[PDB]
């Protein structure tokens, strides 16, 4: 998790080393200043706000002793863009002249251009010719001039008083710090990315992902095989297994070597890629135990071995991965995503634990069967009972071999496996004291791991089935509510269809919440993207600035209307302009169609001109599955009055397709036909209602 | 999930094929235009807004060369409602005459009426007699006229330049596209439902619901029976089972045939019913595996079979349903709703798995008992131990049969069943190597399924008992709160009764939340339905328009008042009109009853006339369980001032039963009686208080 980062200011202030600097623009005439520094504003007495937007030729602290030659030199250096360093008499706020040195260094840009200048400053008043304009005394002016040379008199040239004729090196020492500014110019005012150092590879790379699986399977294989080899007294009649062990060991050696040149996630940070400390962290974390883990004791044992038991500790030596990789195998928890991979992990660890405890059961039995010099058969031991039951019992002339190692291994495996899973068949029995205590330990640990499996699997089931129950409960509650208040079917069907459709489409996601999660800039950009159709298609928005576009986009709300639903009823107040982006809409008046609406059409009223609310004169009904983009009247009015220049064109360019306030008058064909029929088949004393009609007409006039 | 859908615009624009059209009303005199098209407004230069509400006789682009004969023809065609097609000189915005062709086609309606007209347009300027009014040159006018014939010169008549005398087919080609408009007239401007194609039946039908259960039970029976038949070496002494197998197979064949003519839910949509692709989807999804599953290998085997093991794979062949139906058996999760049906599913799969593993245990034992040519009895095998224990041991003269198949089956079943449920009795033992590994696998898978059962059952218990605990905890918290603040019993009893009653009635449903879930139109309709009593009974609302009715209904709130509770206390501000719909209320003043209120009565104050707030002069108390419909003063005032016409009758018709602001004065019987008694038993120096009384009377005057 890293971002392209601009490290201009930080590098320049770190490299300054108690100096000063002033920044200026490069593609701009006369070069106004873009930045100043505390050291400068303290030495020159000019505040930062009053130096801003000043010529970078430094004309504003010129004076009588300034040389026009130096002015031409700084001008040709600025216009030719070259490194250089001058000394020239400058003037402070009190117009007192003080000896001065300067050096300029423009900086390039990632786009192959020069954008910013950089001019550094220094005082050499105490080491130059003494010049005074108006002072109480010569020594007083000298002390005043020397008092401003603290930076030069500091550790930069602290050895000057102890020596003589040090001027031959003071200038070089002063210029050495300034000359380093090229290193700070490397970013070139650009989003310099944190490039990886050479011969170090990211740990998220494809090669490392495919290397992690192979090291996992190899460590799994070794963890299985080693105890069987070490305890079951197997011989080395097969040489190929030594070749396999050698290639296995060299693979682990390659892995431990590769772990040097690989970045790791810092626990106190995010990503650390500094080779001066990556290797140190690895060696202080896991490298020594991994080395003492990764020595071929058995391969050396092919010639000679210092100890026989070293190959036994070689097991737990290889097991250090099981934690080094196993806890990092939470990165293996990346995609096996159908149920938690912790389940595969627990079943695998159950298997390997069963193998381990089968091995140690065999070890116990072999340690128990014989009585050494006592020559006692010790018949109550489990292995002798198994030998009697399996057939081919022991005999003596020396003693017979009895059972073969293959059957003994699997029988011990069953004992362990029936012990761990707590079925306890009862054919092969612990019968002596140490088998007794072993059964104790095995049954304890098996019960614990059994409980762990159950807890994990139950958590999975409850997490998978959580959402379905809540949705069904909400639906049932809605159904009960509609049943209670005697709602007719014609409306209950509509409400349940709406609920089921909106749940199927939107799922368990809130658009408003997702919007409010993001910050203001991302929110505005998302709004622009969501509403981009209406801006880019409707000609009324082709003169929109970014600010007005964003202020409008923040407000627009989208509406999905099903077929048959109505938007604006007759008699309702109209207060929202709305653009049609999909489907088609119709307007019905007095049970007659007067207009039909399609894509890229808007209908409403001129709020900014009428400046008053009005009654809707007709109903608008949905035909097809349509999408609407609605704007409220108050917010639109506020935005348009804020953006007067935009409104002067918005009012002229925006034309409504149909005005809800305005309504048409008309007649019907059947009505005029029946009127004609009635007139073919064709009040004198109606004086009061005649006067009524006259009064009504006069009032209407 | 489908809806009645109007597909007028979409069909007409899809069928247009790069043409133009204009819509007009049919039951309306002179036929104003209801719709225009981009092609028309580009060719005729008239904007859409300025052509709307214009005569469909097209009089507004008439001119000097227009023929009155054609006017009469278009008029008689409009008034007789017949298909026809004319050519006539039209006029554009620049009044330049351009040769023109027209064709009209009115559209009917689902209610057996003609509602809309449809007139199409085309240009034939380049293929008619050249007529000019004012042009720079003849060839210039010819080029101008031909430049407007891009649509005709396109792919519609692209072969014209390559041939000669093509006029005999150009008119037919032009008219062919226009003549297709009858197909787009099929919806007839109506909510055309998506009717199912013939010989295809919906998958939600009753027949298919009753067919799913039978195929489920048949596949369950076959899955049980097949392994027992294939492994236990049973003979064919019973012929009826072959008849049953034949009828079973023909039922599966009928099912696979029926699956062709049946709609399915589209994963990328909702419902797909296109027979051109339903069969293709089925064949590419499951049809081939179902066919190779549904061949009567055993019925053919009655004569001859190419392989004996085919009947074994016939098992897993039939098992494909167990997934094809079993995952679709989430539709079986429709109503067994007392606990999840997943429990019945898991117990059934446990049973079938136990059967399978009993079968394979028998197979292993039979494979193990005998040593073939070695003639070894192999006594350590489980089956021989069982034979010795059960009685009738083996004997030789050939070898005896020993145990019967019935006991062997059930014994293997017990072994599997004790293995899966992890009780492990210990009478019948795995003793050789392969029984060993089989025990390994069986105990693993049994532990997994055991954990699954436990997780599911625990989820059920927590989901059933969730709500009771939260309700009890809330009640206990309320009880602790009331105990803390020393509330007397007379009030604690009331608050706890109110809480328990409102929880018992409303349950865990929020009326406000349910309202806000629905959109604005459904919300308004619900409000109208909930408050319909007061509108339809009270005469004051019998002059209410739909808009005012809805604007009022949005605001009304219902109140359930228990007996004994008070609504408006003396001294409280009155700010809400309220209608009584059930029960009865009384008003008490100075501990005397002045009025009683019943059904269909309203009480409050005239807010629209007083235009000021007032103090309540009396208390109103509940008598019976009553329901109130309350309206706030501000919203009512806003609505009535919005709807002036409604208010002019609402003020005149609405009369209060009792005015809270107005209060009556009176005397008491006991008071006047005691005054009469006192007067029967009957101040001169009280000058200051006499002056006080005089001043008070003068102030009151």
């Amino acid at each position: 998790l890293v971002a392209p980062q601009n490290t201009f200011l930080e590098n320049i202030v770190r490299r300054s080393n108690d100096t000063n600097f002033v920044l200026g623009n490069a593609q701009i005439v006369d070069w106004p200043i873009v930045y100043s520094n505390d050291g400068f504003c303290k030495l020159s007495g000019y505040h930062r706000a009053e130096v801003m937007q000043k010529s970078s030729a430094c004309s504003f602290m010129y004076g009588e002793l300034t040389d026009k030659d130096t002015v031409e030199k700084v001008r040709q250096t600025f216009e030719n863009y070259e490194m250089n360093s001058f000394e020239i008499l400058m003037y402070k706020k009190n117009r007192t002249p003080v000896w001065f040195f300067v050096k300029i260094a423009p900086i390039r840009n990632e786009q192959d251009k020069v954008v910013l200048f950089l001019c550094t400053f220094s005082d050499i008043t105490a080491f130059k010719q003494p010049i005074e304009d108006d002072s109480c005394k010569g020594w007083g002016k000298f002390a005043r001039l020397t008092r401003a040379l603290t930076s030069s008199r500091g550790v930069l040239q602290q050895l000057a008083p102890s020596v003589q004729k040090g001027e031959n090196v003071h200038k070089h020492s002063r210029l050495a710090e300034v000359l380093q500014l090229g290193s700070d110019i490397l970013p070139q005012y650009k989003q310099e990315a944190p490039k990886t150092p050479p011969h170090i590879i990211l740990h998220y790379c494809v090669f490392k992902t495919t290397w992690d699986w192979i090291i996992l399977i190899l460590t799994f294989y070794t963890a299985i095989l080693v105890p069987y080899n070490v305890s079951f007294k197997t011989r080395q009649n097969n040489v190929a297994w030594l070749v396999v062990d050698s290639i296995v060991d060299v693979i682990f050696l390659v892995d431990i070597v590769l772990n040097f040149h690989t970045t790791f996630v810092g626990p106190a940070g995010e990503v650390i890629s500094d080779p001066k400390l990556i290797r140190m962290n690895y060696l202080k974390t896991w490298f020594v135990i991994d080395l003492l883990s990764c020595l071929p004791y058995d391969v050396i044992n092919a010639f000679e071995n210092v100890d026989e038991g070293i190959s036994s500790l070689f097991s737990s030596l290889k097991v250090v991965r099981l934690l080094r990789l196993g806890r990092v195998a939470r990165k293996l928890d990346h995609y096996i995503e159908y149920g938690a991979a912790v389940l595969v992990l627990l079943v695998c660890v159950f298997g390997l634990a069963a193998h381990w405890m089968a091995c140690i059961w065999y070890s116990i039995g072999d340690y128990e069967i014989f009585d050494e010099d006592t020559k006692t058969i010790r018949n109550n031991s489990w292995l002798y009972q198994l030998a009697l039951d399996i057939g081919t019992p022991y005999q003596f002339n020396k003693w017979e071999g009895g059972p073969s190692k293959n059957s003994v291994y699997i029988s011990s495996l069953y004992f362990t496996m029936t012990s761990l899973t707590s079925v306890g068949f009862g054919n092969i029995a612990p019968s002596t004291d140490i088998e007794k205590i072993f059964a104790v330990a095995i049954m304890m640990i098996g019960s614990l791991l059994y409980a762990t499996i159950f807890g994990n699997v139950t958590t999975i089931f409850q997490q998978m089935y959580a959402n379905t129950n809540r949705y069904h409960e909400m639906l049932n509650s809605v159904r009960d509510f509609l049943k209670l208040y005697q709602v007719p079917k014609g409306l209950s069907e509509r409400v349940m269809d709406y609920i089921v459709s909106t749940w199927s489409m939107s799922r368990g996601i809130d658009t408003e919440k997702v919007l409010q999660i993001c910050p203001k800039d991302m929110r505005a950009d998302i709004c622009v993207h969501l509403n981009r159709k209406v801006f880019k298609e409707h000609p009324a928005f082709r003169l929109a600035s970014d600010g007005c576009l964003r202020a409008l986009a923040m407000e627009f709300q989208t509406v999905h209307c099903a077929p048959g639903d109505l938007i604006y009823h007759a008699g309702e107040s109209v207060d929202s302009l709305c653009f049609v982006v999909s489907g088609s809409l119709e307007v019905i008046q007095d049970d007659e169609v007067v207009a039909i609406l399609g894509k890229g059409d808007v209908f409403g009223d001129v709020f900014w001109k009428e400046a008053t609310l009005a009654q809707s004169c007709a109903n608008v009904r949905a035909l097809t599955y349509c999408d609407l983009h609605v704007i409220k009247r108050d917010a639109l009015q506020k935005v348009l009055e804020f953006y007067t220049a935009f409104s002067h064109s918005f009012s002229r360019n925006l034309i409504l397709t149909y005005n809800l306030r305005k309504r048409i008058v008309f007649r019907k064909i059947s009505d005029v036909k029946r009127e004609e029929e009635e007139r073919m088949k064709r009040l004198p004393p109606d004086h009061p209602v005649r006067r009524l009609f006259q009064r009504f007409r006069q009032q209407k006039e």
